[PDB]
């Protein structure tokens, strides 16, 4: 079988704090001795449609946030701002911070989110970064300051702080720097994406990982040149194929002995004419949030 | 595209109960809970003994000395061991200071569960699995992957339901409770077993209409009811589960936050099942989704 697997979330679990400034509460992210949470915590009704951020900041104390790690408060001693991002220095250290880093990943790529209420771990699921800047996320009233990540080893890769759910109902968040991903900004305002478009490299490895358990219905015996590939995804508002692409997915074509351009051939007659009413490893669709590490890292 | 995802469970309350358990050079993951480690018998097993293993025989063979139990590179000493059903207990020295409130719950067809899939007591990965109406679960699981367990979280408390043992030809995936019983009707043997046909899960697929009328999708409401004698009848007809009273019961609060009587949505299936859905779609698919539990939906629209 061939599912879509998080990393486990036990490390992030154990960094995740509450953190409430007014009647707004929210998730933080606390290692050592700072919790990063979502700026627009500090905002009121009023203040959310235009929030002068650095003007709102300097008027806030540091008793105005209340920090709490389970059933136990934590003195905030020191704020600042960086970006969207605000960081409580606390005067504790927290024990189960894990190896980590902050990394600002790139679309397509995927990641882990931990979602959390009130503090409190709720649920664990992939999210990909669209290549729109949203992610197709599972977010509810209080999930802000819930994070993203990857783990390599025994170091926890940062990647994602969520703010804000659009009309749509697709989301926006942050790096750990604070930046957002997209064209989007925290103000309680209607926000659009630019238009979307599907990840063919990841369509491209799902299609291996199918072949790898078994499912070859859509394989073809033709092949077809890159470019002409590129220009028949473009006009399908799938994102261009580069030589890196193909090289990254070398590991796939040779463990089943498919070429990259072979099955691009597959997935322009797919396009071109459906999938007839079959699907492909229980999917309906075609499925671009897994990437080819992903791939790899599951089967083998 | 339907605003519903497969959600895990945070796994870090048995990533911190997670051990190795070695017998010669077979490792496999155990499940260290107070002073207890769980994991499959078959552990005890060389390759010889796993077409027909004797397994009240291999284990009147083997000592305490003769298990290397581990978490990480420490070793656990081992003080006592038993066999239950299809699991070995091992009883070890040091109580584990992560071990969570926990349970040991033996699940229904349909219900859904975490897995932490791990390898050499390293956990690899975590996800969402419907148990079918066949007892057999669609997990990714490779070699080495056995003891990995299935759990659910409810506040603070771990219910552990599966502990995992083997893959079926099809590669679907056979496991047991944490009592050692086989969901299902498999043997822990490398015999080659066949899983029945499976059939569609009818209480989560009622879940799901329940999840589109909360949305506003809702076209496929009726004016009509069913008995459930009925209903099951007909469902069987189209490879459907007929459903039990218990299913009845946990459609209750979906059935209270929409107004929609349990009957009244079997009717609205019903006219699914017999007429198709004649081009429209439910939650944007063409597809009734059938691993989505009540409790599943009410997580994912409410909170
Ligand atoms: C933080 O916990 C929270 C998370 C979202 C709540 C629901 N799901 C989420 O992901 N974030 C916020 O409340 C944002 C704060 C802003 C950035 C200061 N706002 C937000 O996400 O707003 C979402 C709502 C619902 C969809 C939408 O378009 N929208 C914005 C408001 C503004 C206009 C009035 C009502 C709608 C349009
Ligand atoms: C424990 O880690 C391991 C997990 C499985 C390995 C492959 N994927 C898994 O999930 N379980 C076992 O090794 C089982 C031990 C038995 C229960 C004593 N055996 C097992 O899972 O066997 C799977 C293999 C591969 C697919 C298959 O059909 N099969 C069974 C054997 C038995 C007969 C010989 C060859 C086939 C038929």
């Amino acid at each position: 079988g061939f599912r879509k697997m998080a990393f486990p979330s036990g490390k992030v679990e154990g960094c995740m704090v509450q953190v409430t400034c007014g009647t707004t509460t929210l998730n933080g992210l606390w290692l050592d001795d700072v919790v990063y949470c979502p700026r627009h915590v500090i905002c009121t009704s009023e203040d959310m449609l235009n929030p002068n951020y650095e003007d709102l900041l300097i008027r806030k104390s540091n008793h105005n946030f209340l920090v709490q790690a389970g059933n136990v408060q934590l003195r905030v001693i020191g704020h600042s701002m960086q970006n969207c991002v605000l960081k409580l220095k606390v005067d504790t250290a927290n024990p189960k911070t894990p190896k980590y880093k902050f990394v600002r990943i790139q679309p397509g790529q995927t990641f882990s989110v931990l979602a959390c209420y009130n503090g409190s771990p709720s649920g664990v699921y992939q999210c990909a970064m669209r290549p729109n800047f949203t992610i197709k996320g599972s977010f509810l009233n209080g999930s802000c300051g819930s994070v993203g990540f990857n783990i390599d080893y025994d170091c926890v890769s940062f990647c994602y702080m969520h703010h804000m759910e659009l009309p749509t109902g697709v989301h926006a968040g942050t790096d750990l720097e604070g930046n957002f991903y997209g064209p989007f900004v925290d103000r309680q305002t209607a926000q659009a994406a630019g238009t979307d478009t599907t990840i063919t490299v990841n369509v491209l490895a799902w299609l291996y990982a199918a072949v790898i358990n078994g499912d070859r219905w859509f394989l073809n015996r033709f092949t077809t040149t890159l470019n002409d590939f590129n220009l028949v995804a473009m006009k399908y508002n799938y994102e261009p194929l580069t030589q890196d692409h193909v090289d990254i997915l070398g590991p796939l074509s040779a463990q089943t002995g498919i070429a990259v351009l072979d099955m691009c051939a597959s997935l322009k007659e797919l396009l071109q004419n459906g999938m007839n009413g079959r699907t492909i490893l229980g999917s309906a669709l075609l499925e671009d949030e897994f990437t080819p590490f992903d791939v790899v890292r599951q089967c083998s």
